């Protein structure tokens, strides 16, 4: 009831000429593959009625509806039915409806190469766009000539028999049924795991500081992280495998509406000595490994992007800032106390193993003298960067990721996979495609995951699952980048068309994986040869003679095939 | 002639030899006029058609499609045709080009067949080729094997002709020797239809001469653009031309097309405060088209402009600047105010002030209120176009009124407009799947938009680009955004278009329906007049389901050259 909330007005008018020809209102099937506009009919020829899926058991399969009117109408509603096969059956429990929300967004800067620097909202173009996945609110008022999308996750249970299923998506307004759409879908004799199995190295790096603000509660208290339980729930549902930790204050240098503060207490007592206390650490670690993510722990950062490290100087009572970089003698004195004291924590935790002193986009030069303090510290510290490839690098760093536009050799990649490192990559603002701004065809959110299957990479990272702006339901736009680029969760806990589409990706890179391994059992090279050359098509410099759209949906039928 | 040679793109479809395997030896037939034959598969014909039987007036422009095919590589493919004779009276062969229809990149409608308009990656659509080019100029082509090619033959048939029934030969050559002699008849009428100097169509297409400068790469406005140009805007004063565009400041459209307009006025602001304008392009780029024919009307665009930055040389500065400015402020008025008022007395100067209107091109209504009144207050008796939406309290304020195709204009005031001396068209333009002249379009469709005008007593047709090239017109149609063919329908070399060559003949019908009516109503004739109405309700934007444009066009021709 406090997650209602009302869109933005459209900076679009509405042309009354593109509705002439609409005579009743419209209900079909649509595609997941689509933003429909508000302010225009659907484009859509003929009324679908039916809509095959096919589905592995365990997965979870979306699709879309869509509606469109020339009339007012009052309290749009859908369910949809249980799922019937015979004597067996899919609970409607199993299945999440959501209205299709509309979020103000721009467009690439001017040129269209790029979507990176500064930005004053009144220099380009605004527009509404379909991204929100809204399962609260349980009706909408569609008014006089609008288009409004349904989404229908289906998620299907581990113990589901294999055959084709059966169902009814019931659309209603003003307490009377309008259409009843079909739904088929057939279950096949393969099983994926649940998302706590899954190989997929997504790391989302999320931002509790921005929760606590937008929902004015004090951080780290009961009310908070009673907010951000459903709300990473969808991030660990993903396969989400990375906790970030901030250990100092801002190590962004506040570059996103939420600064990230410190969750370790630095305490310089007037005796020399030091305390460090990481109680908010603690909390924070232990509640979203409770979730199910928790295979690393991310700590930025020692190469803050401004290097003036915040401590409580007890002697003054007050904070106090070090201007110091690494390569300097009081860099190093200053973060081997703290380290020497995080580690000994870290392992009577037991979560040494698995903590990455973590970097972002730092040159070598500094990289290397970070490192030296590091392994001073403890020569086990584990250490993550995202950022430039460097040979220099590719032994010191247990997780590295890398920009799209550069590549690892698959020798670096299988010395790496045997040692147990992890090796993803990134996009940012500078690629226009593929990404996950709140414009980006929704196949590009997929297409992610595809990637990593054809690169033989662990999996996928972006900077900011949940940095949100003042009003991240009505404007994803901010003072930097291309909109969506700071988000991809809403408030409410609600999905977004990106990250739907990024999960089911996730998973067929899981489906990849899994038939691979049985076609290397059997004797199958006709299989893993076939496999491979549809991989070929996610190729970043190959979008233009195939697009993400039309790549996704022919790879997606072909592994459903085997 | 040389220099205008060229090589088609490659075909994304492959050329499957399963399809040609009962053609035995090569091929030559008549074909139709209504269909692009593509270029990969055998022409869908099943008997060899050796004759052609055409009807036309005095005066009238009429043409034919004749197609080769062949399993085998022929070299050097060319035709000729005779004079065509009729017992002592003779049509020269000069009257008569030819030219190999030539094959253009194209794509389709949006996805849901509903529309053309938006971005588009060509990623994102399907890509074939299809046979849109007249070649005139080339004067032979080597086939490969398993491949098709129409050629396209247009007789014009001159004032004064004497009416009767004459015969004539066209002679296909491949590697030096004769292939076929198809035989062409053509009953010429007891009617005479006036030069293309006479029509009384408004027809107009928007040129972009920046294009042709750009292509050929050339200094603009200099004597080697003028030439290249000379040709290519012919075909639309032929067509029935009647407006000369004229780009009065920096990208009034803001580049949307792949040449962007510059202005053809210098708008210098002095440090002092005084302005020098002048219209030293603007100039030679109106008398060239006047030399041309075309003469009933300059557009100037734009005072609004899809971006409101108004471009001008600061000479303070010594370099450009921009005002940012809008319809209603008083900043926009002062600046306009200036310019106009030199406009004016420059056009009234050169004579060419009654015919010249400020013009405007998909505006909201306050916009162009507030734009009339700083208009009105330059001048009382400027004239003022727009090309956009159906709107009551415009109808008084614009001389040239041109509405999108859905929306109608009633019979009264389409009546009061035409008794004032006003122009009163319609457009397409990337909004309608049918009826238009993307490269896809079926060729009718482009001569059904002229029926459609004579249908709603509307004076002609308007579309927004001619020759708005991409970067290789002759190879590949499409462009960043709409569907393909949308931004031009004349190619390099000055080639005429199968589009443009059938709104042509359609343009002709519209013509003949207003001359038979006049004489109809002269004599007593209402059957006649009950006959052609009936005729002309074929073509209703709504009723290309039921009859296909097409089948209307064919029906309409045969009704009025039986009158
Ligand atoms: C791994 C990355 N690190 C940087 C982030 O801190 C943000 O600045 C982002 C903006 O798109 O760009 C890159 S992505
Ligand atoms: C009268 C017209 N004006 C507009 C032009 O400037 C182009 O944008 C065109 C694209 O199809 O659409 C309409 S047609």
């Amino acid at each position: 009831t406090s997650e209602y909330y009302q869109e933005a007005a459209n900076p679009i008018a509405t042309n009354p000429a593109l509705w002439a020809k609409v005579t009743a209102p419209q209900i079909s099937w649509g595609s997941t593959d689509i933003r429909y506009k508000k302010e225009e009919p659907a484009p859509i020829h003929s009324a679908q009625k039916s809509m095959n899926l096919t589905a592995w058991k365990g997965e979870k399969i979306s699709a879309q509806l869509v509606v469109w009117t020339p009339k007012v109408l009052n309290d749009l509603t859908f369910m949809v039915s249980d799922l019937t096969s015979g004597s067996a059956t899919i609970s409607k429990e199993n299945i999440r409806t959501g209205f299709v929300r509309y979020v103000i967004t721009d467009e690439l800067n001017k040129d269209g190469l790029g979507a990176c620097g500064y930005r004053n909202s009144a220099d380009f173009d605004s527009t509404l766009v379909a991204d929100v996945i809204d399962h609260i609110t349980p009706t909408l008022t569609l008014p006089a000539n609008s288009t409004q999308g349904g989404w229908i996750s289906v998620n299907i249970p581990q113990g589901t028999k294999a055959g084709k299923y059966t169902g009814t998506v019931t659309v209603k307004a003003d307490g009377i049924t309008l259409s009843e759409l079909k739904l088929n879908l057939q279950v096949k004799n393969r099983t994926l795991p649940p998302p706590s199995e899954w190989a997929f190295h997504l790391d989302l790096w999320q931002n509790p500081y921005a929760v606590s603000r937008y929902y004015n509660v004090e951080p780290f208290s009961k009310k908070h992280f009673d907010l951000m339980r459903p709300l990473m729930k969808l991030y660990a549902d993903a396969g989400g495998k990375v906790i970030t930790a901030s250990i100092m204050h801002k190590p962004w240098n506040g570059q996103t509406y939420d600064a990230f503060e410190s969750m370790v207490t630095w305490l310089k007592k007037a005796d020399g000595t030091w305390y460090f206390d990481y109680t908010v650490f603690d909390k924070w670690v232990e509640f979203m490994m409770d979730l199910g993510v928790k295979k690393q722990i991310s700590c930025y950062s020692m190469v803050p992007w401004r290097l003036s490290f915040q401590y409580f100087d007890q002697a003054s009572n007050s904070f106090k800032f070090l201007d110091a970089k690494p390569g300097e003698v009081a860099y190093e004195e200053f973060w081997m106390n703290m380290l020497q004291d995080f580690s000994k924590h870290l392992k009577a935790k037991g979560w040494f193993d698995i903590t990455h002193i973590a970097m972002d986009e730092r040159p070598m030069k500094d990289m290397q003298e970070t490192l030296k303090v590091i392994r001073k510290a403890d020569k086990d510290f584990k250490v993550s960067l995202a950022g430039t490839y460097h040979k220099e690098l590719l032994d010191d760093l247990n997780d590295y990721c890398i920009t799209i536009a550069e590549k690892f050799t698959p020798e670096e990649i299988e010395a790496r996979r045997k040692a147990g490192k992890v090796t993803t990559y990134y996009t940012c603002c500078t690629e226009p495609r593929p990404n996950t701004f709140t414009f980006s065809e929704p196949a590009e959110a997929e297409w992610l995951a595809w990637h990593s299957a054809k690169e033989n990479l662990d999996g996928y990272l972006r900077w900011a699952l949940n940095s949100w702006v003042k009003n991240p339901l009505q404007d994803s736009r901010f003072t930097a980048w291309a909109a969506g680029d700071t988000y991809m969760i809403y408030p409410g806990a609600r999905s977004s068309i990106r990250l739907e589409r990024l999960t089911e990706g996730i998973q067929f890179f899981e489906k990849v994986r899994i038939l691979k391994e049985e076609f290397e059992e059997k004797g199958n090279k006709g299989a893993i040869k076939n496999i491979d050359k549809t991989l070929k098509m996610f190729d970043e410099s190959s979008m233009d003679k195939i697009s993400p759209t039309t790549a996704v949906n022919k790879a997606k039928k072909v592994i459903n095939r085997y």
